[PDB]
DNA sequence: AATTGCTCTATGTTAATCGCAGAGCATATTT
DNA sequence: AAATATGCTCTATGATTAACATAGAGCAATT
């Protein structure tokens, strides 16, 4: 899958977006998006993914739709971000 | 669908091999990061397209290796990664 | 919200692929894609959906990943199906 | 377009609509609204659209602009009906 | 390994694309395959080569991505084709 | 397969080896690679694949073996060099 | 010359990026 | 009170391409 393109040669398109919602806790589709750079179509086509692994859970009020890490999607950026540092600290 | 790349790409884990390294076969760049070989050089002649990457063939024996632009990139992306960490 | 609809005016494509699933039980999203002409991208973004709500399970088989319609998702196809038949009877 | 959401799974905001009509003859946009479930900016979008494709027409009453359903609209109904069954054919 | 072309027994996919960059000045991926018909994997994995050399390079238009053979690339590609010519007339 | 490399760019070496033959009307194994500078272990393999199809046939004058084309080998031998020809044709 | 072996090529199946056209609903408007 | 222009948000899905596996094939070295 179109995984590695000139715009994520290092860290794919959900991992910011994760690294959002660990900050923010709860925030609109489009509020990712705009906050990530990641153009709104590909944020939602990722949410919708995340959804359906039970890393992210969506909230409604009518109107407003927001979303947040679920329990195992914070257990698995933890998880990651460990990767992480172990990626740059292997490196230099 | 990708459980292998959920944060990094698989050319992440290329370029960080040929750091610690600075000379490696598209065969052992594969093993040591555990990404299939097909996924290595395909990435590879991108990365070459790049400038990213330069060739080195010592005979038979094929090497690839980061240029001074890559290596940019690669102290370059890299701090990205550290700088979205810290904050979190 | 201009409509122009001129496939999806009654039924919607999530329709369509819930009921193949009762049929094969089991099919990968290239499958089910060809077997009711919903486009295979449309499948996909339709079925993360049905897992997002356990209407259905992802089981691998191989290399080949394989979504079969879960009891809480036989439960949402057999009630909404006689949701049809309580309108189609009247009208 | 925006076809399959959370409330609809199976039938789309215009089955409904319709199927309201096709039951109730005449009955305004809020009256619909009312027992369609549906909320009232939906059922105004469909309705715009459904008169504007010749399927639905006013009738002026007077004070009020109870919708009902034309010729073409029992032609789109029963035409639509039957690719229900054709589909839950297998249950 | 075993040999089994049944397609480039004479010259290489490459050949074609070089070709064809020379005679139209500029060309997409798309554009390349669907020309000289050879299959679009190969097209953009040959591009990779033919940039990593220095014998193309990218025209960014807009989003669209259009290219071109360089100086380098012209002076191989009018070069090598005359060593084409010396072998035909060779009989 | 194999195709494009860093030598074969334009032509393959079953194209040098081929096209050779017609002039030279006949050779040996080494011979083949003395003169079109392919490696012996290459020109070696494609003889293989051509004495399998039967565009070339192995003739015993000795005891050394001659590699000379065949009638298989020559529907094709016409047949490729004219599609080289419609190529450096249109380049004009 | 034939088999073994390593490496890179040709390329199809699947999937994921991001875009455009919808369309569901809520507000602010509006005769 | 009911109707529309309007602003979001998510859906339908096509186009480009990356992930990566299969079948080659250029080229030593061994049998």
């Amino acid at each position: 899958g179109k995984i590695s393109t000139d715009k994520y040669i290092f860290l794919t398109p959900r991992a910011y977006i994760i690294v959002h919602l660990l900050k923010v806790g709860k925030a609109k589709a489009s509020e990712i998006s705009e906050n990530t750079q990641i153009p709104y179509q590909t944020v939602i086509q990722n949410i919708r993914w995340l959804l359906a692994e039970g890393y992210v859970v969506k909230e409604q009020k009518g109107e407003e739709i927001y979303y947040k890490l679920t329990d195992k999607g914070k257990q698995l950026a933890t998880a990651e971000l460990e990767k992480i540092r172990k990626l740059v600290e292997v490196v230099q």
